[PDB]
């Protein structure tokens, strides 16, 4: 199935988990929700090694899930699991590297990256929706659905990352709420676990992908993008006032058809929302 791998050989094959950022001579490319994510090279293959860093027995958990569900779960549009560490007290977990980063990264043209076309963000948001999909399809719920999630190989294609808290599947609730709060339903944000929850995420993600805004600005008038709906809603804006400028190749059909996406999965009540299904249907046709 997957590789084990012994700790010391993701030590030697990351300069001792040198944790300074790629650009400034070392080997960390972000952080991963519990975890530092390191560029690795082992055996002529560039791989992704993420080293696990709020209890242990709860890391170890997740570390567990993030096995099982890749285990269960290979599709195009999720990260590849090649293999893992736990020998000693660390976990780490190597995946096929990405190498045009996250979603979130290139729509900020992080480090000078040429800006993504029009017609490659309805690639990505096509592909996004069908990891998701997958995912749904496979009962699970990923509960963590955003832009810094959302990898992109050498040719832009999406895919979705981190299943550490994935659950499998009637609504339950939880005491442990979890997720990132810019992103985040109303409902979970109280606790329930649903897949309608995925849903409205992904709809925050493609309104990042209409407007090239990060989900939260805390020096933005509206901080958070997801209040953008409301102000087009009550006639205060249009989308073409949040479009973003850094593209050619935008034409109003298919932004609008994206923008009508994206506001129904915003639907404050989640059984009004689309399910994925539907989504990735809105989104084929937006194309077509
Ligand atoms: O290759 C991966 N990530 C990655 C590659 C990057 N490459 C670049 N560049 C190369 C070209 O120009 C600009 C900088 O930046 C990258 C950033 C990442 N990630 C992005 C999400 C945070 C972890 C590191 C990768 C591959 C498979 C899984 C994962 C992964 C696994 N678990 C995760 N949990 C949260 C995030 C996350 C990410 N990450």
């Amino acid at each position: 199935r997957f590789h084990s791998f012994s700790f010391y050989e993701l030590k030697n094959v990351t300069n001792n988990f040198d944790e300074r950022p790629i650009s400034v001579g070392g080997n960390k490319m972000g952080e991963g929700g519990f975890g530092v994510v390191y560029k690795g090279y082992v055996n002529n293959t560039t791989v992704a090694v993420k080293k696990l860093a709020i209890t242990t027995e709860e890391l170890k958990q997740q570390f567990d899930q993030e096995i099982k569900v890749m285990a269960k779960c290979q599709h195009e549009n999720l990260v590849e699991l090649l293999g893992f560490s736990s020998d000693g007290d660390d976990l780490c977990l190597v995946y096929v590297y990405m190498p045009n980063g996250s979603l979130l990264d290139r729509l900020s043209c992080l480090d000078g990256t040429p800006p993504l076309s029009w017609h490659m963000r309805c690639k990505i948001a096509q592909g996004a929706a069908n990891g998701i999909n997958f995912l749904h399809e496979n009962h699970h719920i990923h509960r963590d659905i955003k832009s810094a999630n959302i990898l992109l190989d050498e040719a832009f294609t999406a895919k979705i990352s981190d299943f550490g808290l994935a659950r499998a599947s009637q609504t339950v609730m939880t005491s442990r709420i979890v997720g990132t709060t810019a992103y985040m339903a109303p409902e979970a944000l109280r606790g329930e676990i649903t897949p309608k929850s995925d849903i409205y995420s992904f709809g925050v993600v493609l309104l990042e992908i209409i407007t090239g805004l990060p989900a939260v600005d805390e020096h933005r008038e509206p901080q958070l993008l997801l209040d953008i709906k409301e102000e087009i809603e009550d006639e205060e804006k249009t989308i073409e006032d949040y479009i973003d400028k850094k593209m050619n190749d935008a034409d109003s059909t298919s932004v609008e058809a994206m923008y009508s996406v994206a506001s129904q999965c915003l639907h404050e009540k989640k059984n009004k929302r689309p399910d994925i299904k539907k989504v990735q249907q809105l989104l084929q046709e937006m194309t077509a």
